[PDB]
């Protein structure tokens, strides 16, 4: 159909890819956790002759059918990896990334509390980002931390060139019907997170959840809606 792939069309261990924009992809992959099956979703973002990754495919094996269907697809090498929290469907994976030549980065915050849950913890730490509404340039993205939410470490990622948002586990799907795995999250803070996303991306056409379909703008009220509710 060409639409994007949800959670039922996508086997565990198996990853797609789906064109966002010109040299941008998402990543989609599912995985299960406590006896449920998730689909979860990554970017690619073309760096030249090199490729840029935000976040793992959930999982090892996953992340390993990722490199191939990156190969199979695209043709260019993944050199770098940023992880936008450090949940095991962003960081897990991140050792088989360190073993097929990627170079791994998180936040600080992230890479400590990656490292007391005893999850894969990503190489390089990425300063700069510690107080709400900080932006740096990493490659061809943007990298904003725009307070706690879906959990206190939670990143955000611009692609300028596109206008693409990846919102990540912090901005849900238009379809969402709760506020996900919340039991990291801050429910209380997460809408004044979100109002900063909206003030910093503006002009976003793209808007792309943790988990589930691209919209546009609108995720990210619908977002604060599910929060607000899901705290009531
Ligand atoms: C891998 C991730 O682990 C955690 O978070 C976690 C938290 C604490 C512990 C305790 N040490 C362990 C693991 C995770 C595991 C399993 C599921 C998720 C979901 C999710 C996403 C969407 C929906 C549909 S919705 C919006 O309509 O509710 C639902 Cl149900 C869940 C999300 C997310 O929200 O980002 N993260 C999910
Ligand atoms: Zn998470
Ligand atoms: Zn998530």
């Amino acid at each position: 159909s060409g639409e994007y792939p949800t959670v039922n069309e996508i086997p565990v261990g198996e990853v797609r890819l789906y064109q966002i924009a010109d040299g941008v992809w998402s990543h989609i992959a599912t995985q299960s956790f406590d006896g449920a099956v998730y689909p979860s979703n990554g970017l690619i973002v073309r760096d030249g002759d090199e490729l840029l990754l935000i976040d793992t495919a959930w999982g090892a094996k996953n992340t390993a059918a990722l490199l191939a269907e990156i190969e199979k697809q695209i043709g260019l090498p993944v050199t770098r990896a940023v992880s936008t929290h450090f949940h095991d469907d962003r960081v897990g994976g991140v050792d088989v990334l360190r073993a097929a030549g990627v170079a791994t980065y998180a936040s600080p915050s992230t890479r400590r509390l990656a490292e007391a849950e005893g999850n894969e913890i990503p190489t390089h730490s990425l300063e700069g980002l510690s107080s709400s509404g900080d932006a740096v340039r990493f490659g061809p993205v943007e990298l904003f931390y725009p307070g706690a939410a879906h959990s206190t470490d939670n990143l955000v990622v611009y692609v300028p060139s596109a206008n693409v948002l990846y919102g990540g586990c912090a901005v849900h799907e238009l379809s969402s019907t709760s506020a996900g795995n919340v039991a990291d999250a801050d429910l209380a803070e997460w809408p004044t997170s979100v109002e900063r996303i909206q003030k910093h991306y503006p002009e976003a056409e793209v808007v792309i959840p943790g988990h589930g379909l691209p919209g546009g703008l609108d995720l990210l009220q619908h977002t604060a809606n599910v929060v607000k509710a899901h705290k009531n």
